């Protein structure tokens, strides 16, 4: 069976690759345990937190958090939906403290960040057509969701090498402690759904599962642990400071919207189909019904600023430069076709540039259904862009826009959508546009790293394998758990104890509305601590 | 230069390197890709090949995947495979030597061993070649063109590559396989002939291996984890798992029972194997009986249908249920009409009745004068993967108070057998969760106990998974170099058997789904030592 | 028992050491070989111990003009025809472009990183000479080498030596598709590569070198429909790899469709599908005008159907002008080498054709299309429709229609059609010496190389080496000279077709990799040498 020439070619010591000796390992036995919490209504803003305490003779380590909430029967009235990953969105804040203090903590985004790459965790949290369209009531009886349960992986660093990694309580008890987002940010709805009366009833419902390990004869040594921290930098600031920097093993840099000036109200959102087109369609798909209209003379219903123009008999409408072709299928006799030359329009000085959303369409083909008594489209062709899907609709009526702005029908503003979702990056719904021209790091007054373009999200996205990465530099390219890790390291003398960022923003028009989105600079480090068992779990800032 | 002034200016301990490494010298080996025809015996006289491998120069082996070729299917009528055929074809599969079994898992358990394994899943047989439902319009027509999958056997050898390899100390090893029947593989209708089929075909296999020619191996004893499966009685909510020493881990689930149907189903996707795909060709498949165009009352439909004209507003209301169904271009002759109870089941005369048709809330379309049918644009409707689920003789039985299928014959004939040997839960995605609570018990104690599926959350978390099931796992330690951690009985106290409940939910008497029977399955992974002295050899470790 | 802790673990102390991403601008020449342009960057740092984890970045310009343009999928891989790492030693790695490309085909995110995207790839439309086809853009290839593998342990140690990376670029008529109307000789001409090398750079403190191996893979490409390749001077492989090109030179390189960048088998076949309808029912006052003289048009009758030999088309169109009838083309692209032959005719793939007449449009607005196309349809070279070996004219359709077709020059297209889907090598046999080392029936070798890789884009590959990287000596087959084995020669059988479908006129060309085992040592600077 096998081939002659290989048998004819076939003293050194040789390390065995066909057999190992099975070691036994530390007597162990392991358990999924879940804890109900206690819910507290204080800090800040009357803000949710549960707190899960972890002190059993029979649990000696625990690692792999998982947390489960019990999301309720939403009954009523208008359109309603969740975020994606709804049960990422949820978390504001998680700790995990001894007696001594906090052993690890995370900010809610961070967590989120941690586990984006995990297709696992995040279809866990809450992702689904049921979860995540925008489901509309009729009734006020009527079922806008279901109830239904999501589970949210706590990454933690005692995940890392399983059992070798994993959280040694000794006698010592460990809380572990989750504060919640406002319910607010973890749902899309529009004006008709009744969300005074969602957000008094909401209450959050959360059971923290963890694997616990009860062991004969553990054995501690000491470990180490990176602890995330981030800083935030002022409204539209380009930089920020990480003060007390003595050993870090990673710097990440990346930029949020901030909608504070704003209602938080967008035209469209797609639901649970997130990818860029997605976004654009559904945004596309909300302006036809006002921008092509088939009417009975002039269309009525609109702001008296709108500039509604019946289309020539060959179809093409000339909005300044921009050419529209517009042709409908079975226009009764009666009727005529119009294009809707502003739906939505900015700029800063009359007489001047213009930002027309309906200047980005140049063909609209459809059919008119007799039966119905609507255009029913059939292709498009535009340049809708993730930007024009993004901007919120506050800043088509600002005080800044010399037009009237918004000249939608009444119908389709009801149709408009407050997000507030927590973990949005850069400018517009997808993270797309790369807003940073130029970053730069130093290390107290010294620069420690510059660059023209994202190589070091780059080298993120590749170092861990993920599409979403950040410009993020790393120290520590050591293996986790076996070393030491390596990091950067302060000389307190020289003044270099402080990571400080600044970085050039790209600059956008000013007569495009997606200028007055607010910017904010975030900026997280990874902190080198050691983690000792002696009387009670405890940490230790490596300087 | 180009490092930074600052990396450079902030640089006697004992020092790991992390910068070179000592290359030490392996095991001379050297592998070879080999496949086998082995013997075919038919001894419910089902199928099983079997593969001896005898050769001195053969230390080792690990990677089997055995081919199977996929004959070209002539005649009439629609054919297609199941998805994954590769894996559904097998019922057993067996590794022995002169010392008996060695390792041997159920076809269902191995399929869920690798259900992870894309690439796997693919090459066992996923493409719409393979998995659309084609038609044939003549007896010489071509259904489906020769094929040949490969189905990889993933065994214990795997994990760690030569490692973990199943070592021969002049053995001879038999890989044993046994086949389901072939009506467990395909898709058809009633007027593709399977009698003909069923004898006319032949499983035609190959075993292939990766073995290894090694020079003075050194031989150590390992472990191995055996897969056991118990299944409770039709509609048992318990199953119990006897004998229970020292087990790695525990995984419960849920299979359908068909056996008192004829496994017939309306609607079927074909390769599109997504909910909404299922969803949608259910809806495709009564959409043309559901609304009509017609000249007059439409006919061909049983004395039971109510098919109801279309009022000019576009409103029907069937009961408390209003339909919206507007269709352009309907020629002056004909008027819409909709079928009021295209299916229907109750169990006691003027009571409670569920009706597929309720689930349609607006159908609107355009007819074509050009091909005399309805062509429809948007459907809101609320079908879902359980009302795709349902074998149509639960529509037709006697607990049915109706007739219950008023589809015209034409919808009737392209019905179709589907006997998928893996299907778990109550429908075809595995989507409905009908485990309401699950307790597990070691003896007379409580083990585990869940109100919500987190068992399986860990185990899709754990194994990276998109489809796992609620299992208990006691070994966190690294296979292969560490010996596994069990769960260990005491049999003084009765604590030898894990015995599993759980609450299943209540469903209506009045949906059909009712009546789909339901069988607890258990599978506990017993841990066996391997030994290597004259043959290779298994214990269970107790 | 003695019990191995695995709850707790020594922190071992490393390496002292500092890393820097740093990148570098290149010298450009465009000399070697046919004016091929060539780029240098020179790593010559003192306190740069090691390096890993090259990326390239590539700098594309604006696109500005009239005509069809686009950029093939994964554009910066395809870009490079060649990565050499050499020191004042020499070559300590390199590789072929495409072998680079196959070594990271299953790295979607380097894949993404390189060029993946609507606005990269689907094919543009510019209307005016001052029309914008493409935005500026910048693409970063992820150059994988041996020295990744086991991070910091794999590294390329500098050893106060002097590290020179050279990139030589496939000239870019490869990574652009175009139309006839694209001024290609104009941008062919104004078109530079701006390229930077960024890397991973390590100062160590006290560095503690140690010798290692490190696979060099190199392939031999064997004559146009020779099914033979020999690589000689096998001493020590760690694995071998059999795959086919095509070869497109007896062709002007152009296609009637392509997807764009939806890449999927369906996104191929309907693309080509939505190209031959426009030609293959048509809704005309008369019979139609515009076709070659060959072209068999002929009107649907009132049943619908119309017969091509034993093949039946059913056609019905919606709303059709009282003026007008449906006509159906009935052999747009046909092929046959005899009078008295079986053809090839595209429309007889065609079994059913429904849609609306647009009066607003003046265009028939399809529905619905039941057909049998295939990858190996859309894969089809137009000139090998109108080869000297058919019989008949071949293409007859509309000068519309030709205008419209796209040059496809990518470097790195496998087997015969766009997906690499079809095998077309029925057997394989490899030989060390003349002895066989391996052969095979069925794909068997690829079955493995993709479940042992988890991809779904592997090769007949016979792996010799099953020891875990860096940490071992690799396994090899292993020469013996005195025996003649010191070669290992592929032959394979390609499968038979009829010799009536076009595609069978494809060119082939058997590519084979070998994986020589190489030691890495650290004398008078960084050196390899061929074990032996
Ligand atoms: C998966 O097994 C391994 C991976 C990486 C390192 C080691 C090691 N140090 C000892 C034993 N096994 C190892």
């Amino acid at each position: 069976a096998m081939n002659n020439t290989i048998i004819n070619s076939l003293s050194i010591k040789r390390s065995n690759v066909f057999a190992v000796d099975s070691q036994i390992p530390t007597l162990y036995m392991p358990q999924y345990i879940s804890l109900s919490g206690v819910m507290t209504n204080d800090g800040p803003d009357n803000q949710a937190i549960a707190s899960f305490e972890i002190r059993d003779q029979y649990i000696t380590a625990l690692n792999h958090l998982v947390l489960s909430l019990e999301l309720p029967e939403v009954k009523g009235m208008g359109r309603f939906g969740y975020v994606p990953y709804v049960g990422y969105k949820c978390i504001n804040h998680v700790s995990i403290s001894s007696c001594n203090g906090v052993i690890w903590e995370i900010e809610g985004e961070e967590l989120y960040n941690n586990c984006i790459n995990n297709t696992i965790a995040l279809k866990h949290s809450g992702y689904s057509s049921e979860l995540n369209d925008i489901s509309i009531g009729l009734t006020p009886n009527d079922t806008i969701k279901e109830p239904s349960t999501v589970y949210v992986y706590i990454k933690t660093p005692f995940d890392v090498e399983d059992t070798f990694s994993s959280l040694k309580l000794s006698d010592s008890k460990i809380t572990v402690t989750v504060t919640f987002n406002p319910v607010s940010d973890i749902v899309i709805r529009d004006s008709s759904f009744d969300f005074e009366t969602f957000n008094k009833e909401f209450v959050y419902v959360p059971e923290l599962s963890f694997i616990g390990y009860m062991v004969k004869n553990v054995q501690i040594k000491p470990s180490f642990i990176e602890k995330p921290r981030r800083v935030i930098g002022q409204i539209n600031q380009p930089t920020a400071t990480v003060t007390e920097v003595h050993a870090a093993t990673s710097l990440s840099v990346y930029t949020k919207p901030y909608y504070g000036n704003t209602d938080n109200k967008f035209i469209s959102y797609p639901g649970y189909s997130q990818d860029e087109k997605d976004y654009i369609d559904a945004y596309v798909s909300r302006l036809l019904d006002d921008l092509v209209i088939v009417s009975d003379g002039p269309p009525t219903g609109y702001p008296e600023s709108a500039e509604i123009v019946e289309v020539p008999e060959d179809g093409i409408v000339s909005i300044q430069d921009a050419d529209v072709y517009v042709k409908i299928d079975n226009v009764p006799d009666n009727m005529s076709v119009y294009l809707h030359t502003n739906l939505l329009m900015f700029g800063t000085r009359k007489n001047s540039f213009i930002y027309n959303i309906s200047k980005k369409f140049s063909a609209i083909t459809g059919t008119y259904s007799d039966a119905t008594k609507r255009t029913i489209f059939a292709h498009i062709s535009h340049s809708i862009n993730i930007i024009d899907t993004s901007i919120p609709v506050s800043l088509w009526t600002s005080q800044r826009n010399v037009y009237n702005g918004d000249n939608r029908s009444a119908e389709s503003k009801a149709k408009d959508l407050f997000i507030n979702d927590p973990f949005i990056k850069g400018i517009d719904f997808k993270n797309k546009t790369d807003i940073i021209s130029r970053l730069e790091v130093r290390f107290g007054n010294d620069v420690l790293y510059s660059e023209n373009g994202p190589i070091s999200r780059i080298y993120n996205e590749l170092l861990t394998k993920s599409n979403n990465g950040t410009r993020t530099l790393t120290f520590n390219f050591t293996p986790k758990i076996f070393f030491r890790p390596t990091t950067i390291t302060a000389n307190v003398s020289r003044g270099k104890d402080k990571l400080s960022v600044r970085v050039v923003y790209s600059t956008m028009d000013v007569n495009h509305p997606i200028y007055y989105v607010q910017k904010q600079l975030v900026v997280v480090c990874n902190d080198l601590y050691k983690v000792s068992y002696d009387q009670g779990v405890s940490i230790t800032k490596i300087m």
